[PDB]
């Protein structure tokens, strides 16, 4: 005996369901899927550094992973692609809490304990230190998952790789239910310190399994509109949208949560395109790092979307100083507003 | 070539991450898979009913589902074979809130929205309704995902089947932020509508894919031998695998989850075996309800576990008399109490 067909496609995000997910679930809850035909399994990881592996084996078929991740996947030989962009250059670094000791100054992380999710982060902590008279001893790399700034709060960590939206909002809610200034919650910006000129490396993608998109073009091709269409309906009605999803995944409906949604919001890829310029460049620290070889070719592809690419930015420092702006407002108020383009 | 192998075995959850869950994620956060040189990426699914399609296809190696879902995946075409049991006869039953009209009868449902979790929670309350003067059009089922709790309190439908240690629990937890009595949660439960008289059909199991345990025994025997190593550490001292479980999976330290942790424990199963006149009665009820054939040969083995069968229980009304006043001095009294075997 065989086994009968399943059209289920595998899809694995990159962590825990968080706020940055909406579009992939609102699409299946608003049947964007089903309009196209497709039947999308929506699966989440207990352990982030599983994803690469499970969809590059094609164990599973598609899923998200930063970029970092996604180039060193087909470097160690797990094929996959990015075949668009979820969340663009969102804000990463080593998360801290004033007062601790840990400045702005990276030598003051001597002798700290400084959490990672899986393992490039220790990767590119180790790097760094070299361009600060530092080595690799002269701290403690932890191994945290998804749980770095629970352990920053709770003391068994000094500090901790996450990004802006995410953890440092984590911190900042959770100080202020302390009593204390929510402004404690800092990070030391490891684009500034490795010298990149934008958080490139930390895009979250839409990657898939490179035998999948071979066997499949017409459902990667289709699964991107749904997203499309998704990613336009959050953009435009963004409460409404949260609502949504908040009332298919419970944990969505807290404070803390919408709070890091409005976060996010900006940060949100509109059009899906992969960014030539940002490949680029972290292909370049990829190969700094160690953990890609000299002429790696990057695995991107923005061959199934189906509407007009962007222009190219020429001048992003000046489009990243309006984001931080953006992201400091947020600190004081509600609301949700698109940064505007150059 | 570049194309490398993954030796990740994944096992994809029944549900969204919840109490009874701590066997598998216990196994791992301590290092008992890795002792028996196994590596198994834990997956949640978004939707409980992608599961017995992902795991009988072969896109998912192995994973936890009930006997009715295990069954019916078979008969379908969907190979997959229950090799041991996580959570033994659970206590399910049609969970309503006193005062708003629903009894212990079953034809005060007459008119009501019952919610169900996937597909077979409709076709049971369905076929039930010819043995009260009722036909399936005497109500409306709503298809609700792993939120009928939460529904139930929203208002949106009037009821809804539920696990008396997960769903019945989330709402007399509610009924008391409510400040009203807690008692005010009920069920009808299902075993005893059905004339089952236990709650066989609802075992929560330890499934995998036909062709993979054909192809991997090895993995299969090493594995229940991990989980039986967690399952016998979380029953000895239940207070401090739960702290564990918790600080991996932070939803698992509230005050709700702990509660509903106390509430699965006299369920879990010992010995991970699969109970002989369980599934004997179940394959009688699938094929009542015209889900499995007349011919059809229940999926489940024994043969992968490494340790003593226990002896059939001589007297399982006196078992399930003493469970169901073991659930009600849970409820007031809290603690971790295991049921003393005959």
């Amino acid at each position: 005996g065989s086994h009968m067909s399943t059209n289920k496609i595998t899809f694995l995000l990159n962590w825990e369901a968080a706020p940055y997910h909406i579009p992939v679930y609102l699409a299946n809850i608003k049947g964007y899927f089903k309009d196209e035909n497709l039947d999308i399994a929506i699966l989440e990881p207990s352990n982030p550094s599983d994803v690469t592996e499970l969809v590059g084996s094609g164990k599973v078929d598609m899923g998200l992973k930063a970029m970092v991740g996604t180039l060193a996947a087909k470097a160690r030989g797990f094929p996959v692609t990015s075949i668009g962009s979820l969340l663009d250059e969102p804000f990463t670094g080593i998360c801290y809490l004033e007062g601790s000791g840990i400045t702005s100054d990276f030598q003051s992380l001597k002798g700290k304990r400084i959490g990672y999710v899986g393992e490039f982060g220790k990767i590119q902590v180790d790097e760094l230190t070299k361009h600060y008279g530092m080595t690799p001893d002269d701290y403690v790399a932890v191994r945290c998952g998804m749980n770095v700034a629970k352990y920053i709060l709770e003391g068994t960590i000094d500090c901790g790789i996450g990004i802006e939206c995410i953890q440092q909002v984590e911190l900042e809610e959770a100080l202020k239910e302390q009593g204390k200034d929510s402004n404690d919650a800092k990070m030391l910006r490891i684009d500034k310190l490795a010298e990149l000129g934008c958080c490139c490396f930390c895009t979250i993608l839409y990657i898939a399994n490179d035998k999948f998109i071979a066997e499949n073009p017409q459902a990667v091709k289709k699964f991107l509109k749904a997203i499309k269409r998704a990613t336009d309906y959050m953009l435009a009605h963004p409460r409404e949208a949260w609502a949504e999803y908040g009332n298919f995944k419970p944990t969505m409906q807290t404070d803390l949560n919408t709070k890091k949604f409005q976060r996010c919001y900006a940060y949100f890829s509109e059009s899906l395109y992969n960014v030539h310029r940002d490949w680029r460049k972290v292909n370049n620290y990829g190969k700094r790092l160690d953990i890609l070889p000299e002429n790696y070719v990057p695995n991107y592809t923005n061959e199934y979307l189906s509407w007009p690419e962007p222009k190219e930015v020429d001048d992003p420092e000046k489009a990243q100083d309006l984001m931080l702006k953006h992201q400091e407002e947020c600190k004081t108020c509600g609301g949700y507003k698109r940064l505007v383009l150059a």
